[PDB]
RNA sequence: GGGCGUUAAGUUGCAGGGUAUAGACCCGAAACCCGGUGAUCUAGCCAUGGGCAGGUUGAAGGUUGGGUAACACUAACUGGAGGACCGAACCGACUAAUGUUGAAAAAUUAGCGGAUGACUUGUGGCUGGGGGUGAAAGGCCAAUCAAACCGGGAGAUAGCUGGUUCUCCCCGAAAGCUAUUUAGGUAGCGCCUCGUGAAUUCAUCUCCGGGGGUAGAGCACUGUUUCGGCAAGGGGGUCAACCCGACUUACCAACCCGAUGCAAACUGCGAAUACCGGAGAAUGUUAUCACGGGAGACACACGGCGGGUGCUAACGUCCGUC
RNA sequence: GUUUAUUAAAAACACAGCACUGUGCAAACACGAAAGUGGACGUAUACGGUGUGACGCCUGCCCGGUGCCGGAAGGUUAAUUGAUGGGGUUAGCGCAAGCGAAGCUCUUGAUCGAAGCCCCGGUAAACGGCGGCCGUAACUAUAACGGUCCUAAGGUAGCGA
RNA sequence: UUGAGCCUUGAUGUGUAGGAUAGGUGGGAGGCUUUGAAGUGUGGACGCCAGUCUGCAUGGAGCCGACCUUGAAAUACCACCCUUUAAUGUUUGAUGUUCUAACGUUGACCCGUAAUCCGGGUUGCGGACAGUGUCUGGUGGGUAGUUUGACUGGGGCGGUCUCCUCCUAAAGAGUAACGGAGGAGCACGAAGGUUGGCUAAUCCUGGUCGGACAUCAGGAGGUUAGUGCAAUGGCAUAAGCCAGCUUGACUGCGAGCGUGACGGCGCGAGCAGGUGCGAAAGCAGGUCAUAGUGAUCCGGUGGUUCUGAAUGGAAGGGCCAUCGCUCAACGGAUAAAAGGUACUCCGGGGAUAACAGGCUGAUACCGCCCAAGAGUUCAUAUCGACGGCGGUGUUUGGCACCUCGAUGUCGGCUCAUCACAUCCUGGGGCUGAAGUAGGUCCCAAGGGUAUGGCUGUUCGCCAUUUAAAGUGGUACGCGAGCUG
RNA sequence: AAGGCGGCCCCCUGGACGAAGACUGACGCUCAGGUGCGAAAGCGUGGGGAGCAAACAGGAUUAGAUACCCUGGUAGUCCACGCCGUAAACGAUGUCGACUUGGAGGUUGUGCCCUUGAGGCGUGGCUUCCGGAGCUAACGCGUUAAGUCGACCGCCUGGGGAGUACGGCCGCAAGGUUAAAACUCAAAUGAAUUGACGGGGGCCCGCACAAGCGGUGGAGCAUGUGGUUUAAUUCGAUGCAA
RNA sequence: CUGCAUGGCUGUCGUCAGCUCGUGUUGUGAAAUGUUGGGUUAAGUCCCGCAACGAGCGCAACCCUUAUCCUUUGUUGCCAG
RNA sequence: ACGACCAGGGCUACACACGUGCUACAAUGGCGCAUACAAAGAGAAGCGACCUCGCGAGAGCAAGCGGACCUCAUAAAGUGCGUCGUAGUCCGGAUUGGAGUCUGCAACUCGACUCCAUGAAGUCGGAAUCGCUAGUAAUCGUGGAUCAGAAUGCCACGGUG
RNA sequence: UGCCUGGCGGCCGUAGCGCGGUGGUCCCACCUGACCCCAUGCCGAACUCAGAAGUGAAACGCCGUAGCGCCGAUGGUAGUGUGGGGUCUCCCCAUGCGAGAGUAGGGAACUGCCAGGCAU
RNA sequence: GGGGCUGAUUCUGGAUUCGACGGGAUUUGCGAAACCCAAGGUGCAUGCCGAGGGGCGGUUGGCCUCGUAAAAAGCCGCAAAAAAUAGUCGC
């Protein structure tokens, strides 16, 4: 309905653990090319400075240059609107051993952008091959029961 | 009260100017329909008879020999089929030249293509026009074809070009407005001619009543605009070059005053010439108004003046005035 | 080979071959107001129509739209038939306005009523169409790749100033 | 297999109040007993299993009847029959099948008959089908009739078509352009009328959250506010604002005037009737004025002092009110209409375009004036910023002023002529001119001023030479000299 | 012969094995070049097409799935006549002759003995599993040898490049066949062993489950833990096993 | 400070039952047997078979208490008589 | 000076989440009055009987004992009575103001005991989850070490069962 | 006849602002209170009814004052009708009309009716 | 070279991105840095020249100290140089 560019592919590369509802703050001419204009979400994270999460990794392309006052910058870090109360979060789990939280997907609210934040963490491509065999096996034990009692 | 009318005579013939119906001042279309004629040219088809000199290439098939268990396959002889080959009659016209009131309303010379086939030709017949036929070009249908020829409706229509024939005298325009499947036409009005009736009816000059907002002028108003003061600040301060920043730095600078300008969509001001009315002599062949008969015209240009537009360029264009 | 006799003879038409569609005979189709004829004194290996045009590699995706074919579950639906509603008229009731039986007529139209249309599917060798946008690989370039906007589908093989 | 009339009612109910399945009302008090009732068992069904239409093997002799609740007396009576069913003949519609006599047979045999037409007789098959006439729905460029507007600095494209406001518009009115700038196809039962009362925008001071700004009290200010809305002209008596009552947002006229060719449109004192406000004189025929709008014909509604095709009526016609058009191409040609023609045709126009010729020169080319500077110093040996003044008609443009009763247009070959804003030769000045060799300027037209590839060339690129391979006018010279 | 052949019947026909015989007389084996047959898939023409099913569409899973799961679905798989001679066409083991311990079978024929029952002893062909000597690097072969020899043909000489390009032939095509060179590396491999691993299997055990019975997450409080604050909130312990 | 130089110590796997060695044998060899297989158990505990035969650390016992009974010594304890 | 000095604070704090346990949910349960049975322990800067007192903590005086002698130490659950009656309860005992006591020079940060007074929460608790196979689960009390005092923690002991 | 005041007109800046002062005999104005006649989108500030203790402050009316506002000459200038001319986007000549903006100067109104009171 | 449609989550004239980040930093108690001004204490303090300053140097010259003038001590720089990057990803 209502949904943009999403990055489907850091749910499988992550363990999601918990979801900020949090709003995105951004500039002209980039809040249209959300409807229209070819944002793409890949490459999100957060970049805490001090309380200042800004989203780093998004390209959204300009559509016009009719202002050619202002510098156009696509890789501009974003800042994130989000309650102080649940920004406790983001100040504390993140930096232990690899903790990280992406940005899972953006849609509208009532004519706003909200991003979807996500803490998670790496797999090494060790807790990849377990996560397949585990969705394998249960289908498999599922298949093989249902075989036995016919 | 208002409208229409009571006042005040028409009618029948003759001649003349219009109007309406008929052809309607005269010639001219391209086009439509109806009834007949054409296949002797040409297009196709049907039936019946002719024509394709001469010289090349050797497929199918058939024999002999080799070969195969039988085939298959190969060598030699014969073979004469090709919408075959070169090239004559015959058919056609791809190039060049001549010719263009020519020998000829498509031809001549030198070259050219097919030339045993989907060929060509003679004779006779059929296909008849919104139809025929078309190896398909809107090609042919008798030198005429995106609808053949002849006779009729039919003198169709033409807001379109041209022409309109003897004389004299008098008066004398417009090329503008409105509306228009309207702009090069038309109807009314504005103008022209004739007749009738009507009053200082009308015009020139003078005097007297009037309202402007144009030229000009100005910035009370709306915009525009330059400088100085009043004045807050900022901006790599000469100075510390780090500090309260010594604060003054050919930079923008609120509101208000004083000075200087601009304006078709600005007027606190504001003419001349224009326009209406009243009066007065003097002048004009009623020059004025109303009705009736007949028109014409509604393509204007130049020059002066005030302008829009254009480039205050155009023998350019759009308005008013003489 | 044919083509605009009389300015265009060609890449233009035709062609054998290929594909689709219609056609069970008193066939389709065409000329015919009709009879009748051709097709054809043929019989689905026959005939007409439409496209391409010997031959070799092939004819990849889409029914979204317009056509064609199959269906009548539902809605609408002609001609046709006519339940009544509303008036005209007078026998006649009313001292008068005015009610007003039957008959005949003016007008509305309950119900029946097929095809067709909407609808459900297929069919493209039917008419037809088959995308642009951003970032990303060791110097630079490009993007195998990744995201989202639409369509019915974004052009496959092959070829190319 | 199947509907209305019909074979008869087998007929279905329930006021918490209730033997409860209420007798249409009349007559309320029974035919009931051989006008053939309970007892006994219980397919269907009223099942809210109280009752019960109950149905029916055994019966073979009184259930009911008053009424208990009593807002309402029993369905025991008679039945003009409902709060609605029931089946077979039933009234003839559709579907399906059976049959033949209609009809068909481009099946066979025979006959007229010599004969593959035709007709008649026998017969097989199909069969009330097929097929034909009328009406009718759908499809139907296969065919026919047409339509596709106008202004336009040629036409097409674009823009506009009606109405209102300011300028142009030259001080009465009016006055055009594809000139310069904005709006209208409504709205109000109150935003109309009367009466009564009041008069801002804007800038300040102080004051709870309250601030460039809500509200409040005071102070400057005088229409720079407001008008239901675009602009203009006005409004202080207010035409702006608040309240009451009201419907004059009346009916029929209307002397007079203004604007229009006309159609028409607009203002209007005042008259008669009947109302609203105000004590009253007086004010009220809509809105502060100008856009808010569409002629005619046809038909829709109500009323009517009329006409009514012999009479009496009625349909019908007109009369007054009123309704249906983005006829917006808005003075509207139909209720009903898009394109191509290079296969084209006719009447016209240089009233009107493309080539040329003519007028001007925005543009084009060339010259000149001041001089930041470039140039080591030095403006001018050579260039020259920001501008201006000019000359030719030579590039691209403007006009439609001859030519559509005909002026052959690009380029190439032959043939030339003229001008100098001179390519070479010739003469000279200044040089950042040591010499050769260069730059610029001035005078000077006597002569000369290339060959090939590309492409239709003009133009242009390249290769090789020359002292140079100049720019232009002459219908962008020359087709009654030539090609295409 | 190989490829490969499965209801039944009919017709033609190839091949194989056995008792007892008769007969020609080395006529025997292999075989480059050549010839023929030859799984499926594929191609051409003419048919047919029930089911299945490349390509293709849709649905589902996945971060992505142009696939495995599902619904459709054309070529093809079915027939006749034609083309290729491609397979892990394998027994990864070429054709023919002789010899070499044994056991347990299947199928087929014949001889003999009293066949009272597939009673008993023999004798040939094919085929299956163990197994001695021997062989082999070992797996393994083992009278059907991979044991010892004899006759012949074909093939191999490091892994890639490469069974690739060119060249010749074949074929309508897809391609087949014959078959290199340049360049890189010091490796490429096979049989077996020990660990390790598997979304391989089997067995066993422990309050590991089940069975029970009580508790912890709900609520005062206690120290202990992480985070926060603070001058420090004193050090380490940080899954069972803090 | 460095338990990422260590000693010592401790927890878990786990009182789970395995971890090895000598000789011999087998295979050219890496290597295997023993330690595997059936019963049985708490167990590599016991037995049988098998080129295995034995041994070490090992799972048990030897160590500490309870559960019947004997003797000795009798205080601060017992009252059988 | 990262070596070293002592005094005052803080290791005991906090919008929070967590391991573990004690405490309760009340009729087998609390209120009180006879009444019963254990083991093993520690004791001289000590264990510390009596007695006088204190509603209570303990104050004063204080015997005996390196202890089969004396103390800590009338153990309870059990038992027989009464009583309450299903209620935020005579349940549940935390927070609160004040009072003294033990204790160590000093308990505002920061002890424990006491008893008068307010008398919280809580009323068998999701998903999950842990312990036990016999004198063990489960309940009741006692004892021991640390230490001036400051145990729901730790280690042991028996009763029921 | 003089002065003052109140009401209604002529005219709408020489007519009105600013500064200072004036007046309570009469008029004028403030002022007291409210059952009422009347009303407050509340409130006797506005309407109104019943009244003169106080007042000339506010507001009125008056006199001077040139900071204003305003009027406004003569002359000159721009423009313009007529007729004739230039070097013709614009001007000149003869004649007629002759602005606006300035300057000198003026400018603190004029006036009629009705009613009251003062002096007479 | 020209027109025509979109630059509008409403094409619906009234959006607290719910949240971090500037605002009078509007508001309620309050510490001399959210500040701050003649009296009890009675000591050698105010302008006085000062003194060059914490490990080192300097501060608007009176931000430290005094009592006969000085060590300067309350802040900045030399210094405290460790600030330099989500995750997956050569050994
Ligand atoms: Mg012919
Ligand atoms: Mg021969
Ligand atoms: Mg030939
Ligand atoms: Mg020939
Ligand atoms: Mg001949
Ligand atoms: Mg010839
Ligand atoms: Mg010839
Ligand atoms: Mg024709
Ligand atoms: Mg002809
Ligand atoms: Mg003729
Ligand atoms: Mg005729
Ligand atoms: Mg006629
Ligand atoms: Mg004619
Ligand atoms: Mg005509
Ligand atoms: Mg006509
Ligand atoms: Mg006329
Ligand atoms: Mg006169
Ligand atoms: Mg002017
Ligand atoms: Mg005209
Ligand atoms: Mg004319
Ligand atoms: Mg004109
Ligand atoms: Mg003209
Ligand atoms: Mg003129
Ligand atoms: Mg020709
Ligand atoms: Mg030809
Ligand atoms: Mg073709
Ligand atoms: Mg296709
Ligand atoms: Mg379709
Ligand atoms: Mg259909
Ligand atoms: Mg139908
Ligand atoms: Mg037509
Ligand atoms: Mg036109
Ligand atoms: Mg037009
Ligand atoms: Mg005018
Ligand atoms: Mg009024
Ligand atoms: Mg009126
Ligand atoms: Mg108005
Ligand atoms: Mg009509
Ligand atoms: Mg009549
Ligand atoms: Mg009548
Ligand atoms: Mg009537
Ligand atoms: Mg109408
Ligand atoms: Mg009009
Ligand atoms: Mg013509
Ligand atoms: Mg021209
Ligand atoms: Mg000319
Ligand atoms: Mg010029
Ligand atoms: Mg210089
Ligand atoms: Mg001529
Ligand atoms: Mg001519
Ligand atoms: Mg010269
Ligand atoms: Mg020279
Ligand atoms: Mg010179
Ligand atoms: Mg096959
Ligand atoms: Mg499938
Ligand atoms: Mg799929
Ligand atoms: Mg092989
Ligand atoms: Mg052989
Ligand atoms: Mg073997
Ligand atoms: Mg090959
Ligand atoms: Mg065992
Ligand atoms: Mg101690
Ligand atoms: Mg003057
Ligand atoms: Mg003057």
């Amino acid at each position: 309905s209502a949904t943009i560019a999403l990055n489907k592919r850091a749910r499988h590369e992550y363990f999601i653990e918990e979801e900020f509802e949090a709003g995105l703050a951004l500039q002209g001419w980039e809040v249209k090319s959300l409807r229209a204009g070819k944002a793409n979400i890949s490459d999100s994270y957060v970049l805490l400075r001090d309380g200042e999460a800004f989203l780093f990794g998004a390209n959204i392309t300009p559509m016009a240059v009719a202002s050619t006052h202002v510098v156009c910058d696509p890789t501009r870090t974003r800042k994130l609107l989000l309650n102080q109360r649940e920004l406790d979060s983001l100040y504390g789990r993140v930096n232990r051993e690899g903790y990280t939280v992406v940005a899972l997907s953006l849609y509208w609210k009532n004519a706003w952008c909200k991003v979807k934040i996500g803490v998670a963490k790496g797999k090494k491509q060790h807790d990849k091959r377990s996560d397949i065999k585990e969705r394998e096996w249960q289908v498999d034990k599922a298949r093989i029961m249902k075989n036995a009692h016919r």
